[PDB]
């Protein structure tokens, strides 16, 4: 009889699943039963990353009403359209549109939609779960697949494989195995790169000295669990926060190179639905540069791409600014960097203290020296504080917020020029890889305001420090020695280094033993574009064949998700509602692409 397996049953290997029982009746042929093996050593819907047995002081960073896992009329798939609830549908009253879940409820939403779609199976399709680690994937002698699993059972006679892996261990860093060996020495505590929720800070203790390193969402994570985690409590008072110590919290320390909190998300005004559509980085000027690329000629990041973006960002933001109905089609029709820009400014009342100034947006600090701590926390709180004031604008009134948003949105579009090799190699590595999607995540994949709010409040309490940018962090006897060498008088040994950052994917560091395997034998390799080697997956174009080092794509083999980054650009979201989702699209193709390779 037919078999498949599906490898993860995270929001992908779900998602592949609905979509397989989807279009089976179409596609399988009448009387033909296929077992769908599903493959996770966490229960199946939330996988690991949503498991509904976390912390619940943990958070999502989109609102209810923008989180699905259901196709809708807006997604251009060949598979049927099968309607159901988004999280804050189904959540029946527990939270707001514009509220941000926890992760553990979208857990228990993934969950119920695991079991729904086994209640609502067609009769062609029986599916089985296994509790377990996929480790070794082989062609057998007929070319079907062999799957070994580490509790010692091997499935056989398979049409066909999906890996939708995720977010996957990688082995430790060089600098990481040096801080964990300083760590054994001297009875510290090093943490590793990691999901915060995956991590044991109980070994902290009251009081203790603690560096996390990063200021992104990691960072937002690890403040929740050692305050509010450990019994702290936030009260309101004329509009204004206030922490309430329980007396258990560490002493925490904060910095990363760049030196700053990421930026707080304007609050949600779009709806569940609202995407600002291009008006500079369009389909059509899209489907030009992938004509080049395909033409062997690819765009280069800066030179050609960057300057839409910059254009459209900035067009939000002044048309927010001036609200008059005539400056948009005028600013539009100026090349982006024409001296025409300012004097159309000027003629609106926009007056040189207001324009747009990316050096700044960047590092906001950079024009101002810091004498010690003290003048480097006051700037900090000032500069919280406007942030905090922005995002309570609104992602559509706010000028700032309504502008970095369009990073957010843009995404799809962005997507379209970058993947598939649509950069030359040197453009991928030196503008995207190490400037672009850094200062992408820092302005537009922040926190919700309210984060923002709770770590000005920490900051006045003085139970957490930022110690200010360039961090260095220096081996010791008896602990780490952190500084920033901008803010005179910020040192401090800390016995506890937090890594506070999530494993980036790395094919070539893998420690999932499964892709080790593959890369040895040949089976898989790193996508390269002109000479620049990825992290990702080589897969290729939809429904995503998995590449072998000769460049052969296998027809029994699919790789779905976060592994393929390089290949595709920010696979760490899940799909939005209205918007066609590539993600919904992508996992109804390869469904479609695994029924076929089995219903012949
Ligand atoms: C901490 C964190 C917070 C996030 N917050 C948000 C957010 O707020 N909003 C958002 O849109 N996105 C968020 N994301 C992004 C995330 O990438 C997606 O929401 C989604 O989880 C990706 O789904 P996936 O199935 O590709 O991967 P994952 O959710 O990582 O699922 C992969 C699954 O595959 C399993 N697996 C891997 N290897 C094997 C193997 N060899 N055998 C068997 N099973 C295996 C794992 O156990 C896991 O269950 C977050 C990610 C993380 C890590
Ligand atoms: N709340 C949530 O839902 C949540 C929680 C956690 C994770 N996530 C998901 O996981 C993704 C990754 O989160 P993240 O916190 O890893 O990344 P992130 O949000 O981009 O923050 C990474 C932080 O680490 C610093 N940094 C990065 N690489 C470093 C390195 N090699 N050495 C030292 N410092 C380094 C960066 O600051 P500099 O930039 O200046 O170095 C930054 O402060 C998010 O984008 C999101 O998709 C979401
Ligand atoms: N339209 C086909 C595949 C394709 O040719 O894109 C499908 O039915 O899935
Ligand atoms: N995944 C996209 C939206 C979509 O599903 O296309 C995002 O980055 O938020
Ligand atoms: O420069 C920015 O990013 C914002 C414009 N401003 O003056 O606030």
């Amino acid at each position: 009889p037919l078999s498949v397996a599906v490898v993860g049953a995270g929001p992908r290997g779900t998602s592949v699943l609905e979509r397989l029982c989807a279009s089976a009746p179409e596609l399988l042929a009448p009387g033909v039963r296929l077992t769908v093996h599903v493959v996770d050593p966490a229960p199946p819907g939330p996988g690991r990353v949503w498991r509904t047995a976390q912390s619940e002081d943990l958070l999502m960073n989109t609102v209810a009403s923008q989180v699905t896992l259901f196709t809708d009329e807006s997604v251009n798939c060949s598979g049927p359209i099968l309607a159901g609830p988004s999280l804050h549908e189904w959540a029946d009253g527990a939270i707001g549109p514009d509220d941000y879940p926890t992760r553990a409820l979208y857990g228990r939403y993934l969950e119920w939609v695991f079991a729904r779609t086994l209640r609502h199976a067609p009769p062609s399709v029986r599916v089985e779960t296994h509790r377990a680690r996929a480790v070794r994937l082989d062609d057998a002698a007929d070319g079907r697949q062999h799957l070994a699993l580490d509790n010692g059972r091997t499935l056989t006679g398979l049409s066909a494989v999906v890996l939708a892996q995720g977010h996957l261990p990688v082995r430790p860093s060089a600098a990481v195995l040096r801080d964990t060996e300083h760590a054994d020495r001297h009875a510290l505590r090093h943490i590793p790169p990691a999901n915060p929720a995956d991590v044991d800070l109980t070994v902290i203790s009251p009081g203790e000295p603690v560096l996390l390193r990063g200021l992104g969402l990691n960072f937002f994570d690890h403040m929740a669990l050692l305050t509010t985690g450990r019994g702290g409590t936030y009260v309101r008072e004329d509009g204004v926060l206030r922490y309430v110590p329980s007396g258990r919290e560490p002493r925490v320390y904060a910095g990363s190179r760049r030196g700053l909190p990421y930026q707080a998300r304007g609050d949600n005004a779009k709806g569940p639905y609202g995407r600002h559509l291009p008006e500079v980085l369009t389909p059509e000027a899209v489907s030009a540069f992938r004509k080049r690329a395909d033409s062997g000629e690819a765009p280069d990041f800066l030179r050609d791409i960057w300057p839409l973006v910059a254009k459209e960002v900035e067009t939000v933001y002044y048309t927010a600014l001036v609200r008059h109905p005539d400056f948009a089609p005028r600013y539009l029709s100026l090349p982006y960097g024409d001296p025409q820009e300012a004097e159309l400014l000027a003629e609106f009342g926009v007056d040189a203290d207001a324009r747009w100034d990316w050096e700044r947006v960047s590092r906001p600090y950079a024009q101002r020296e810091f004498a010690h701590r003290g003048e480097w926390r006051q700037w900090l709180l000032g500069y919280l504080r406007a942030d905090a004031a922005e995002a309570l604008r609104g992602n559509v009134d706010g000028p700032l917020k309504a502008a970095l948003d369009v990073l957010r949105d843009l995404r799809n579009e962005l997507r379209l020029v970058v993947d598939h090799r649509g950069l030359r190699g040197d453009s991928r590595r030196d503008h995207l890889d190490r400037w672009y999607t850094p200062l992408n995540a820092f302005l537009s994949i922040g926190p919700p305001r309210r984060r923002i709010e709770e770590l000005t409040a920490l900051l006045e309490a003085g139970v957490v420090e930022v110690l200010g940018p360039r961090l260095e962090v220096t081996r010791e006897d008896g602990a780490w020695l952190a500084r920033s060498p901008d803010v005179p008088g910020s040192a401090v040994r800390v016995t506890t280094l937090i890594e506070a950052r999530l494993p980036e994917p790395d094919l070539g560091q893998t420690a999932d033993a499964l892709l080790a395997h593959l890369r040895e034998t040949g089976q898989c390799r790193a996508h390269v574009v002109d000479g620049y080697t990825t992290g990702g997956i080589d897969v290729s174009a939809r429904p995503y064949h998995l590449v072998d080092r000769e460049g052969v794509a296998h027809p029994r083999r699919f790789a779905f998700g976060v592994p393929t980054e390089g290949v595709h650009w920010v696979t760490a979201a899940g799909a939005r509602p209205g918007v066609d989702s590539v993600t919904l699209s992508d996992a109804d193709a390869v469904a479609r692409a695994v029924l076929r390779v089995a219903g012949q």
